[PDB]
């Protein structure tokens, strides 16, 4: 509810998330993936963690993979794009090339109306900034898929037991009412 650790994986969109979460009344702290150890995060005492997008892959995302693996089941974690892929890979996921690389287009995904999608319209139009996707047949059994592209891509995953959730699209909203309601869902679990 209070203190959010946002992990910057060197994207401009981490500051959008900063503003969005601050407008929802959260105490947010933004630390770069290479300027942190896991010992650091114990000092900061976060209530929830968010892994940002970034131009890299999870392997090159500094501590992101280490953080998901160590804090899984201790604090809620929300992965956006890169963070969503990092969440799959963390539990033995496989990230593969997409059918079409999307550099800013908005498109309709279907969801299960649970997790961050509770009280959201289905289908839902979202904006995509990615070229890679989580491979469905490789997805670890600990994860349910929660959203699908219309080309049948994984657009959201969620752990079956713990509070860690991913989205492949950029939430980009909080003045959209159904965009505010998506991040508020993570914040007020």
């Amino acid at each position: 509810g209070g203190m959010i650790l946002l992990i910057d994986n060197y994207d401009s969109f981490t500051w959008n998330l900063y503003q969005y979460f601050c407008e929802l009344g959260a105490d947010v702290l933004v630390k770069r993936n290479d300027a942190l150890t896991l010992a650091d995060i114990d000092a900061l005492k976060p209530q929830k963690i968010v892994i940002s997008p970034g131009p890299c892959t999870p392997d090159e995302a500094g501590i992101s993979l280490d953080v998901i693996r160590h804090y899984a089941g201790r604090l809620p974690i929300l992965g956006v794009c890169l963070g969503h892929q990092a969440m799959a890979q963390a539990f033995g996921g496989k990230v593969v090339r997409a059918a079409k690389v999307m550099h800013g287009k908005t498109s309709p995904i279907t969801h299960n109306g649970e997790g961050v999608f509770r009280g959201l319209a289905n289908p839902l139009t979202v904006t995509r900034y990615h070229s890679l996707v989580v491979e469905p047949d490789s997805l670890p059994a600990c994860f349910d898929v929660t959203a699908w592209s219309e080309t049948r891509e994984i657009m959201g995953i969620r752990h079956r037991q713990w509070d860690l959730e991913g989205v492949q699209f950029h939430p980009e909203s909080i003045l959209s009412e159904q965009g505010h309601q998506l991040l508020a869902n993570f914040l007020h679990r």
